[PDB]
RNA sequence: ACUCUGGUUUCUCUUCAGAUCGCAUAAAUCUUUCGCACUAAAGAUUUCCGUGGAGAGGAACAACUCUGAGUCCAAUUUUUUGAGGCCUUGCUUUGGCAAGGCUA
């Protein structure tokens, strides 16, 4: 959901001006955080 | 204005760290609370991601910038003079002292 939330969050500063909608926005910065620190979490856990 | 420290980088270990150890943020478990728990909050513990400091060990090139330490004044106002000489008493430790008056 916060990785949906991020892309709420970049898309509707990144569309706009001149750029509409459309599958061209990769600010992938945000999203990429999130995951990664689900994987500091789960780590131990699969290790384990 | 002459001389002796201390370096910096990197790899690793050990210990301390409730300090935004992190200008970022996970997960597990337990307990509590209400719902009726991914869509929910509290408290606590733990594990992870991965820090600062100190100590130690290796190995790479810099070695005295830095942090330190050991290492030109005679004219009013101070350090280039108002300084020296005479008289009375108290005692003389008979050398003279103390006070006052002087004279320059
Ligand atoms: O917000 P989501 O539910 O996740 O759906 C979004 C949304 O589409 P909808 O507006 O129809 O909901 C975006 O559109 P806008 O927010 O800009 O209006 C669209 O982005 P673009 O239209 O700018 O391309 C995006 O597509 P994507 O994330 O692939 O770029 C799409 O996500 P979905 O792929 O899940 O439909």
């Amino acid at each position: 959901r916060m990785c949906k939330d991020l892309k709420h969050l970049i898309y509707y500063r990144f569309n706009t001006g001149p750029v509409g909608k459309g599958p061209g926005c990769g600010f992938w910065a945000a999203g990429w955080r999130v995951w990664l620190f689900f994987m500091r979490g789960i780590t131990p856990l699969l290790e384990r």
